[PDB]
């Protein structure tokens, strides 16, 4: 891993907690769905975390979709994460450290032939799919594309305008769906992805089945969502985890 100096060119504050950074950095070409590392000097030490590219690999304007992390530590204190709020405080012109070579296997080349490719994401994890769909390479292999974005509230569906523009571009091949867990909102299904798969509601709304005979499922995001969806698909649909030596029906990347 080689660190290069990047320059923030744009900061888009979708909500109080959700933001996308546009960066100029001399990174190497990458495969859509891959991630790199962003770094900032905090108390004299470089602090680094992984962030997925949201931009098509053919676009030199690097885009990152992030959330300022908040958690309850072991002492019972409610605290912010180390790097995310520092990334949220960057302004155009500010420097950010970027790893030149991308990493990751959450890519189309790892996806076998299928009728329907399901792209399921929570929160900021819609990013890799947007990189894949914007580029449009190798989607000819799949008859149907389903992009599902789950978040807590409708206001958190930051890329809904891009999803709508991608739906128009794909002329019916791409089906889009938003999911909201903490409210009811017009145009969105209410709940969590595993429960909506199990109840048959997601498939009924989309108009396509999710089964081992026709589908490949990509999972990105919340580690509990990834773990719960993989357990449901294995237990109830006999869909196996795709691992380095054992191919399968599910490709996962937790954040
Ligand atoms: C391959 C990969 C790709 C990723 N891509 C992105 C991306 O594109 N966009 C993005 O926003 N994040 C992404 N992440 C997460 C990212 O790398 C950071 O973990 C995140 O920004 C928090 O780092 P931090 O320094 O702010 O928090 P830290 O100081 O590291 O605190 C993390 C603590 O809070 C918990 N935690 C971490 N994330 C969350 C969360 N989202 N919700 C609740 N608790 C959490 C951890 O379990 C840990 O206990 C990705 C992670 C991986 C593994
Ligand atoms: N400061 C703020 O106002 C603010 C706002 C948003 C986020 N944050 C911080 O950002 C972080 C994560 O935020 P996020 O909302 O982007 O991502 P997230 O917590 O992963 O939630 C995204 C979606 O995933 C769902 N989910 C959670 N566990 C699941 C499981 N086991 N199975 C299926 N779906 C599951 C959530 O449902 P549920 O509704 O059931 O959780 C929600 O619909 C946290 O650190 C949070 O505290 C802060
Ligand atoms: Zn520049
Ligand atoms: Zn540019
Ligand atoms: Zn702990
Ligand atoms: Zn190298
Ligand atoms: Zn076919
Ligand atoms: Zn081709």
């Amino acid at each position: 891993a080689d660190w290069v100096t990047g320059k923030v060119t744009k900061v888009q504050n979708w909500t109080d907690a959700l933001f996308s950074l546009t960066v100029h950095a001399p990174v190497l070409p990458f495969t859509a769905g891959q991630f790199t590392k962003l770094g900032l000097e905090i108390d004299g030490e470089r602090v680094q975390r992984a962030y997925s590219y949201v931009n098509s690999p053919d676009n030199p304007d690097l885009e990152f979709y992030l959330v300022t992390v908040v958690y309850t530590n072991d002492a019972g204190e409610v605290v912010k994460g180390k790097l995310s709020p520092r990334l949220a405080a960057l302004k155009p012109g500010d420097e950010v450290q970027v790893v030149s070579e991308a990493a990751g296997f959450f890519v189309l080349d790892e996806v076998p032939h299928c009728e329907t490719l399901w792209m399921l994401a929570t929160g900021t994890a819609i990013g890799p799919y947007l990189s894949i769909l914007r580029l449009g390479k190798d989607l000819d292999r799949f008859k149907n594309l389903v992009l599902v974005h789950a978040a807590r509230y409708a206001a958190d569906l930051s890329y809904l305008p891009l999803m709508q523009e991608l739906e128009k571009r794909y002329e019916g091949k791409l089906r889009i769906q938003t999911v909201v867990s903490r409210e009811t909102a017009a145009g969105s299904l209410t709940g969590r992805i595993p429960a909506l798969i199990e109840s048959g509601e997601l498939e009924s709304t989309i108009g396509l089945p999710m089964n081992k005979e026709t589908s490949h499922v990509m999972l990105c995001g919340n580690p509990q969502m990834v773990r719960d969806t993989q357990q449901l698909l294995k237990e109830t649909r006999q869909m196996t985890k795709h691992l380095r030596r054992r191919p399968g029906h599910m490709t996962a990347e937790h954040y």
